[PDB]
């Protein structure tokens, strides 16, 4: 793990909006053992940063406790400066034997600059980098930056920070599938027919609405996030505990999926949108996609994967509902077959879960059978990275497999289709599925 | 194919009728399922009035809510004929009062000695043809008195006119078992010696021989729940799947799990007696009879080869509940790294009785702890029993009661035992039974404890 | 119990002529006969003339002669004369077999008189202990069969019927239940986890050399598919057997039967050779196939959703009959070379002639890639008709009855094959020698192809 | 990228007067050299001189000399003498080798050169666009492979380092891959469900030709099974690769050995032929061994529980390498007849020489039971010592990394075998053209014997 944290950025939106919240907390969880430096243009002193952070925490809505903010504030120091002059690097050097965790809370512009200027001052050989998203908006984009910190940086000193990553279940849902028999027997093409991803968000865009219509829904959740989820679903169990085995199982399921076919691809935009501060008028970004792919290998090859994410859906619930075949046989007998086939169900936000749905005999009545159990995302990943945890990291292969795979979407983007807030999205996501499995009410809290 | 529309009993003044079939009949008449006469036949030199009385007082006496009305309804249907069961001027009477048109049910609440002379007697006077002909267990002790009994029987009834009543069996969920397994491909994948590793059959009662005792010790814990009731289970969580939906499909599933087990090893049996059984009335001050039995079988076939199966049963254990528990293997591999194994398999759970249902034990992961997660759902209903026995025999419905081949081969299959006892272990009221029986599963999964209703 | 008498009616019939006293023959030339023989049929001739007839007869065959041996044969042979219909010649056996005999009655005879023997025996008592065999055909349809197993039933055990079709006599019965049940390299292959396709082919190189009168009331389907084809199919598709029993075979097999739906007549492609009609005894506008192809298929665990195509004919190109299984291919990385070879793994079982089993795999070699035959042969050849038709009538006298359909599958495949009876699809021609109407490859358009069956070397 | 230019250090060498001349000439011979030659050493003599040499290095071997052909190799080759600690020699060859070139070096010299040379290689700028081929050995334990490795990949990215073991050239990588993943009815039974338990055998009928000193100090363990079995077992056991490169290869192999744990040293028995001690620059009292058999198990979902057996060494009774898959037997049924073979079926693999493939089944003639052997061909041939090495030079030429094992393998095969060194077992006798020490079958006591390998015909 890292002993000291260096945050470049220290007075911007992200950090007041979350980071001095989540250093609040942990220092409050007694998690932090370590000094902090902040980096950052502004001509202030320590004092003004200070008030800067207490003002920040209070207007989140934390519960405020004196005590607690003066041991952060006994941790934090201050260094003023531009991030493109040595200066301020021969500065950095007098402040750090150590061991940095640099996060770089920039635009992305400046990744490079910075990593360029730590490296000419010799301030890299025990550091790591955490790079706050965006990290690319496409193949090139992402491999013309990868390939400037690569220049200096190992692949394991560099943590690319996804937010939603944060909300990943991912040791649990390991032993879910990798520690149950009755799970892992089921866990393949022999008893799998089709499988539905759900990310459901029942709110707009609140802020930042400048930024989202750049973006849009496939590179905001997709590419990243739910891919990874997917791929979490999908994988080979690792040979080892750590990162690295881990990330080696997730390239793996990317590297057997084809690319995105655009024609099975269905954009939404959701009424209103246009009317979002920072949205141009006559936006074509997506709030709402709904895609088919597959998984072409020898555990997933011919199960149909279709996946659905936006904004100003009903609910706010993530879910993977997998279907499992019939029984096969034996259509000529009564009861040997319910009108839905047996599901698992797994929800991975919020309140992660997982539920499996059978049918039962009670009486002459047959019924669904419900079969249910139980199995912040800021301040975890600032933690985990802190620790040199690369678990809910996403790997340099896997990103440029995952741009590669969305890339004709991005190239050659179908018709939006506008749906009603609060509504499941345009008719035009039921289509895709015709010949298939309905998309299911997901299972809610 | 037709239910019957007449229910003759024999022995309608005995103790079965007076503890079980009195009550049962009220319970059918109050749900308004009774739509026939009845006809009483014993030997006591009575009248209808005073059998109403007998009657009346037996219902009460169960703690049944009486209600007059319901019980009017139910005397409305009755009529009572005195006579010898060895005399054939019972079935000259029996003849006036039964026409050619009725289709009788015939039960018979006697002893065992006594069905081929009634069922030779009713032939002898031409009363069979649309009938059939309910016995009352027990209906054999071992293979070669439930082979002659068979025979005789078969002399003038076909094997579908033969209903062996086991009130056991009426507690199975025999329809709601099979949905479970073959309309449920997550529960069907599992259901094989790929996944199963083992399967323990457990049948407590937390109660002794409370009544009936010089009965019981003629009979024995094997002969009682484990030949039919405990074997019929088995079969039916083991059985493949039936190509029809009759009876008949079902029984040739069952008869062919019997036909690929060997009998059993008496000395993989263990026998056990709890302290207090030989101060029980009619019993033997030095008998040897065993309430508790454990024992070791297998299934050899290309489902369950290598399997080991174990069953329990006895009086006065801790609780009442039957269950098969069945483990499945560990995931496979990975040994040299944590929390891939927990510290038992996953398990699939069904409780026959009392509240059945299944449970599939699973584990989960929350921070930095594991613990075992229980995915419960209840199935079927519970049980009663009796009632729905004698409801099924009188429509006809022969899937609670067993089938000629499967007697032979389950009495086949306990025969060693009933020849060649195995010492009895003596163990405490209360306890799981002798601790031998412990030792039965060393080097397997031990006994867990039961999933008991909540 | 083995039989101890041999009873034939028919005995200066057609089939006595061509087969029945050649298989007599056999057997006594390998000792396998140790019981008189008593011939029974309407011609008025003496012991003598009947010696003649069955010299003339087995000569006429090519079976080397040996008079040493015919003259044993001749010494366990008696003859009895008269009518069939009539009580007299039941009190003339009755003289013949003693109250200790266990007869085995051989009906090679017009199946209308089936009954009337078999009832005729009954009324002289002489079925205590017997058993009876029957020559195809026993009955034409599912409502004849039913009929004329009603008439048996009344006087016999199921466990004395012994229905005789001289195809089943072809199959190896026991030798494929090892193939399956003994090799896990094979079954683990043997469900529709691994298996996605079936080949049912029966090709016999020959027309209607004789009795083409009688083949076409028959037909192909009742011929060869109802009863043998299906039965092969049933032994390669069904459950193992929980005991070694000649009913718990049977048990198995109708098991099959039950969960195969009825033929679909859209689905059957009905073939007649070019020159059938000119074969003396057909009618010159018969509508009568001698070949046929169908699809099926078996509803249960095993094999829900595998396709079973079946085909079978006269004046095909070759002798034999094949059921060929072909595996899915392994699954997943069409986006990569070399992981999928042109055709996938196959399974090839030749039932007949000289029976064997060929597995087809795929090898590379440098950078060439190519098929691969491993080949090996099983049980015994049955291929000249003789051989099959002597196991049989050795099988019946000993009372072995796993080559003799039981009637409960005699009753499911007529169910199974009666649509295709009552709406036959139009006929369409082929050329001798060839693999027949065109219209069978349309059958399996969407599937795997006919593929050329694996001969004997 | 292939290379363009081959740099050979150590060219007036013992391995190049053996091998690495009559290589290049029959490389010539087949028109597959298309770049030049620079051969490097510390004799002092002109290229002419090296041109006799080499002309007469490869007639001694016994290949066909043809002039014509010599003299194209020739005219290809240049020479360089100097000293390889001595930097004077790296600017000469920086003279002759261009900022743009592809050179391939492939080091035919002493291990404690490795490091020297490279480190030279990259002081005068020579290594950007190279690839650096090393013969082994490349350690001889987990700690010196990691100590030359850190110096090698202090310059050299991994992909630029080839390190060559003459025995992996024998190994059909591309075949047995195809053998497996291609072939559905294999695919389905490789596995523990199928698959009970794995035999290994290495066996070569010579004892230690040459170099006694340099095996002495070696042993079977580090010759053969380290590296080249271990890399065999990891091509039967892996997951399929998701691509078609070498990394993706080495991937799945790598997964392999992570899921294996290190050997008990109790289960491992250590062989010496008797006569060895007699064989030149062996120590009298050497504890050496020239035979090794042992037990290990490959820990994941594919093959847990599933014991892998091998065995390897010199003065055998043939020259054979074989991977023995026995399956499980068909469960259930014990008390029928004629559902259980007296031995299980087997998949056996000869990867040299003449690799093919046999499936041991079981079949029924009559009455009789026996043993069924599907025997094919897969790949080629390369059991002659020349080929191997041909094929492994051409490779690294053309950059094809999949017959060089990887470091991350390199690091977990030492691993692996690590237990063995540190605590090796008593040496046990064996006579030479037997199978080995008898302590090698009570290994397997409570399994399955050591069967006899499948020799080719
Ligand atoms: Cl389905
Ligand atoms: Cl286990
Ligand atoms: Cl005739
Ligand atoms: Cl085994
Ligand atoms: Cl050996």
């Amino acid at each position: 793990p890292s002993d000291l944290l260096v945050i470049f950025g220290i007075t911007g939106d992200l950090a007041r909006k979350m980071t001095f919240r989540a250093l609040y907390r942990l220092e409050r969880r007694e998690e932090l053992e370590h000094p902090i430096i902040g980096v950052a243009s502004d001509d202030i002193t320590l004092d003004q940063l200070l008030d800067r952070a207490r003002e920040a925490i209070k207007a989140t809505g934390e519960t405020f406790d004196d005590a607690v903010f003066d041991r952060l504030a006994g941790r934090l120091s201050y260094l003023s400066g531009d991030v493109t002059d040595t200066g301020l690097y021969s500065e950095l050097a007098e402040k750090i034997d150590s061991r940095p965790l640099y996060y770089l809370e920039m635009p992305p512009s400046l990744f490079a600059p910075i990593v360029e200027n730590l490296a000419k001052a010799d301030l890299l050989e025990r550091a790591r980098v955490a790079v706050e998203k965006p990290f690319g908006h496409d193949l090139e984009s992402a491999r013309d930056l990868n390939a400037r910190l690569r220049a200096v940086l190992d692949e394991d000193q560099i943590l690319r920070v996804d937010h939603f990553l944060g909300k990943q279940p991912v040791e649990e849902l390991q032993y879910l599938r990798f520690a149950n028999n009755a799970l892992a027997k089921l866990w393949d093409r022999d008893s799998i027919s089709e499988i539905h991803i759900t990310m459901a968000e029942d709110f707009g865009i609140e802020d930042r609405g400048k930024f989202y219509d750049a973006v849009g829904a496939v590179r905001d959740v997709v590419q990243n996030h739910l891919l990874q989820v997917l791929a979490l679903v999908a994988m080979e169990p690792p040979v080892g505990a750590g990162a690295d085995d881990l990330n080696d199982k997730k390239a793996e399921v990317f590297r057997a999926m084809p690319s995105l076919d655009p024609e099975h691809c269905v954009r939404g935009q959701y009424r209103g949108y246009t009317e979002v501060p920072g949205v141009a008028k006559d936006s074509t970004t997506e709030t709402y996609v709904a895609l088919r792919t597959e998984i072409d290998n020898w555990r997933w090859a011919g199960v149909p994967i279709f996946l659905r994410a936006g904004k100003a859906l009903p609910h706010k619930v993530t879910e993977v509902r997998m279907f499992l075949h019939h029984v096969p046989g034996f259509s000529f007998l009564p009861n040997r077959r319910p009108p839905e086939p047996n599901q698992i169900v797994l929800r991975i936000d919020p309140d992660p879960g997982m539920r499996l749905q059978l049918s039962a005999q009670v009486g002459d009545s047959w019924h669904d059978v419900h079969l249910d159990s139980s199995f912040r995302p800021y301040e975890r990943l600032l933690y985990a990275a802190f620790n040199g945890d690369r678990q809910l990291f996403a790997r340099e292969d896997a990103i440029e497999e995952t741009w590669r795979i969305v890339q004709p979407v991005l190239d050659k983007p179908s018709r939006i289709h506008q749906y009603e807030q609060g509504s499941w999205g345009p008719e035009a996501a039921q289509a895709l599925v015709h010949g298939r499995h309905a998309w299911q009410q997901p299972w809610l809290p």
